[PDB]
C-alpha cells in the first residue's frame, strides 16, 4: 500500500535487516494493508503533507532554546574561533584540524556530559531544523532543511549542527577524539608518577643506615623494657610511638635522645635523612589511586577500540560527510593500546616490590589501610628525626655558651 | 645488659618471632652492649625512671583535647546512655549488649572515619593516660593507668577507652560488628530491590500488545515513508521521536494519532499501558549501581572473613579483657556468607535476563549507556502515550459537545 503525493517522511533508525527480534512476523502488512481498507490509513494520507515556498525573509528576529548558561559557555569555551563562521567551524571540527585537536580546552568542552546530553525536550524544538546523514556520502545531497537554523544564534546553530545532528555517535567521537589526542600525556604523566614510586621503594629497600638505627632503637628498646620484653624486633607502629614517652623533666622525649645517642657514637648513620629522600618526596601519591588510574588508562583505550570494532563508530555512514575521526584514529590506537600495556607491567611490577617491602617490614600487605599509610609512617618518622633533630643541635650550643660563660665568670 | 632499677617500660607491638625481615643479625645486641661499655647507655639508666606517691586530689579541672566539635558529638549520638558512667558505658559496648547491637544510630557513630581516625597528635596527648591490654586476659591484671582518666570529661574518658587503647583493633572491630548487625537488611533490601528488576524485565518480555503497537507502528511508518524505507522494524531511539513530527495544524502530533488509531480499532491494545506497570515502577533503579551494591555487599563479608582469620581480629589477646567482638560473629559469618552467595547468583541471573532482553529489542548490551538508559526508554514512552491519550479523550469530548450542539440551535 502506497499513498498517492509526497507525505511527510519520518526520521528513524531502522534495524537494517530483520533480526532475531520481534520483527519478521510480517503484521506489519496484515496491519498496513487493513489499516487501507478500513480507510482509516487514508486519513493520514491528509493531516500531513509537505510545505512549499516561504523562502528566506531574515525574520529579525534569532532564537535560542539553550539555558543562557550553556549559551554562555559555547561563546566562552570556544573565543578563538570567534572570527570564523558557524557553517566554516563545524568544518573546522568534522575535519579534526590541527590547532583543534592541539586545544585541550575544546576537546574538554565539546565533550562535556552537560553539552552532549539531551533533553527529551530540547531534541524536539530542534528536530524542525535537524538533518540525518544517516546514508549520506555528501554535503550537497543532503538537502532537508526542514526550517532554516539561520533563524538561530551561533550558540544554537553549533550546537545543532553538531551535538544534535550528529547526536547518532558524537559522544562516542569525542570519547575517541579525547585518546587520540591525550594517551601520549596520560601515559607520561602516569608513568612518571610511577617511577617516583618505585625509587621512593628502592631507598627504604637498600640503604642499611636505615636498618641499623632501627636496630639501635631496638637495642635500646630491649634494655629499656623488663625482664620480659625481650624483643627480636618492632613493628613500624612504633616509629610514631618513640616521642611519646619523655624523660623526667619533659624537655627532649625519648626520639630526641636517639637521634643523639646515634649522630654522638655512630654519625655515619644520619646519612639516612639524605637517602630516604624521595619516601619524602613521594609520600604525598595515593598507591590506590596510581594503580586505578592506570586501570583506567588502559580500560580508556579498550573501549574505543570497541566503539571502533562493533560499536558506534563501526558504521561509517551514519557519519556527517565531512566527518574524520576515524582516519584520525584507526592509525593511533594501536600505538595506544600498545602503551596501555606497557604502562600495565609497570605497574603489576612497581607494585609487586612495593607489597615485598611492606612483608619485609612486617606490616600486612593484603590490607589496604597500610597500603595507603606505609610509605607515610616512614616519610613521617624521617621528619620527626629531622626535627628532634634539630632541637638537639640547640642544646648542644646552650650548654656551650653557658658552660664557656659561667667561666669567663669566676 | 641490664639496669638496676625500675625504668620506664616502653610500650611496642614486637614481631612475636624473629621473621623474615631486617631482624635475626643480632646487631640489637652488637649495639646493647657497646651503649653500656661506652657509659651511654648507662645515662638512660637515668633521665628515664619511674613515679611514686600523688594520688587522686581531684585537681578541680578536667580537661578536653578533643574538637569541640567531637565533643559534641559523643554527648549526641550516645544521649540515651547519658544515664551510665564511662566505666559502665564501655563495658555496655565491650560486650555487645542487646539493646547497643540493635542501635544503628550508635553503630554507625562508633565507626565513623573522623572519630576512629587518629591523630600523631591527638595520641601523644592521651599516651599517658593510655593503657595496652595486649597480653591481658583480665581488667583487675591491667595495673598501668600512667596518670588518671578522671581527669578528663565523659567525651575523652570515652574516646580514650575506646578508640585510643583499643586502636589495635578498634575500626576493624566495628568493621565487622556493623556487619554482624546489618546483612541481613542490606541482603533484603538489596535482594527486592532486585526483585523489581525481573519483574520490569518478564513484563516488557511477555505482552504482545506492546509488541503490537510496535508492528502498528512499523506500519504505518512504512507507509507514510517514500518508496525505499522499506524497514523491517526500528530501533528504541524512535519511540522518542514519535512526538515529533507534528500534523499541519500543529494540534496533535504524530504519537496522538497513533493512539487513536490504536484505540479505535484494537482497542484491545492499550491494556498494555497497564501491563507495564513494574516498567515505571522502577525506572528510577540504576541497574549499575544496583550490580555494584550487591559486589560490594559480598565483598564486605570476605573482608571481615579475612580479618577474623588472619588479620585485626585474627589475634585474641590484643582484645581488650572484656571484649565480645568474636563471640558475636564467628556464629554469624556462614549465615552471611550464605547470603553473599544467594544474592551473587540472583543477579548474575537477573543481569543475564536484562541482557538478553535488550538484544532482543535490537538496544545493544555490552555499552554502559544503553544499560542504564533502557529501561528508561519503554517507561518515557509509556508516559508519551498515557498524556497524549488524555489529550485525544478531550478532543472526542470536544468536537462532541460542538457537533451535538451546533445542530440544536440550527
Amino acid at each position: 500500500p502506497r499513498p498517492h503525493k509526497k507525505l511527510k517522511q519520518l526520521h528513524w533508525e531502522k534495524l537494517d535487516c530483520t533480526d532475531n527480534s520481534i520483527w519478521g512476523t510480517g503484521k506489519a502488512e496484515k496491519f498496513a494493508d487493513d489499516l487501507y481498507e478500513k480507510g482509516v490509513l487514508a486519513d493520514l494520507e491528509k493531516a500531513f503533507a509537505a510545505r512549499e515556498i516561504k523562502s528566506l525573509a531574515s525574520k529579525e528576529f534569532k532564537i535560542t532554546f539553550l539555558s543562557r548558561d550553556i549559551s554562555q559557555q559555547f561563546g566562552i569555551n570556544l573565543h578563538m574561533y570567534s572570527s570564523l563562521s558557524v557553517a566554516d567551524l563545524v568544518k573546522k571540527i568534522l575535519n579534526c584540524d590541527r590547532d583543534f585537536l592541539q586545544t585541550p580546552s575544546v576537546v574538554e568542552f565539546l565533550s562535556k556530559s552537560e553539552i552532549i546530553e539531551v533533553s527529551v525536550n530540547l531534541a524536539r524544538n530542534y528536530a524542525p531544523y535537524s538533518t540525518d546523514w544517516e546514508g549520506v556520502r555528501n554535503l550537497e545531497d543532503a538537502k532537508p532543511p526542514e526550517k532554516d537554523p539561520n533563524d538561530l544564534q551561533r550558540a544554537d546553530q553549533i550546537y545543532l549542527q553538531l551535538m544534535v545532528n550528529l547526536e547518532s555517535y558524537w559522544g562516542s567521537r569525542m570519547r575517541a577524539l579525547t585518546v587520540v589526542t591525550s594517551y601520549e600525556r596520560e601515559y607520561n604523566e602516569l608513568l612518571a608518577k610511577l617511577r617516583k614510586v618505585d625509587k621512593a621503594v628502592s631507598a627504604l629497600q637498600e640503604s642499611d643506615n636505615l636498618r641499623n638505627v632501627f636496630n639501635v632503637i631496638l637495642a635500646v628498646g630491649n634494655f629499656m623494657n623488663d625482664t620480659s620484653k625481650q624483643a627480636q624486633g618492632f613493628k613500624l607502629s612504633t616509629l610514631q610511638r618513640l616521642t611519646f614517652i619523655k624523660d623526667t623533666t619533659n624537655s627532649m622525649t625519648f626520639l630526641n635522645y636517639v637521634e643523639k645517642i646515634v649522630r654522638l657514637n655512630y654519625p655515619s648513620f644520619n646519612d639516612f635523612l639524605s637517602e630516604l629522600e624521595p619516601v619524602l618526596d613521594v609520600v604525598k601519591v595515593s598507591i590506590e589511586q596510581l594503580v586505578n588510574d592506570c586501570k583506567d588508562f588502559s580500560q580508556s583505550i579498550v573501549n574505543v577500540e570497541r566503539s571502533v570494532e562493533i560499536g558506534n563508530l563501526s558504521d561509517s555512514s551514519k557519519f556527517h560527510p565531512l566527518d574524520k575521526v576515524l582516519i584520525k584514529t584507526l592509525p593511533v590506537l594501536p600505538e595506544a593500546r600498545k602503551k596501555g600495556d606497557l604502562l600495565e607491567d609497570e605497574v603489576k611490577l612497581t607494585i609487586m616490590e612495593f607489597e615485598s617491602l611492606m612483608h619485609t617490614y612486617g606490616e600486612d600487605s593484603g590490607d589496604k589501610f597500610a597500603k595507603i599509610s606505609f610509605f607515610k609512617k616512614f616519610a613521617d618518622f624521617i621528619n620527626e628525626y629531622k626535627k628532634a633533630q634539630a632541637q638537639n643541635l640547640a642544646a648542644e650550643e646552650e650548654e656551650r655558651l653557658y658552660i664557656k660563660h659561667k667561666k669567663i665568670v669566676e
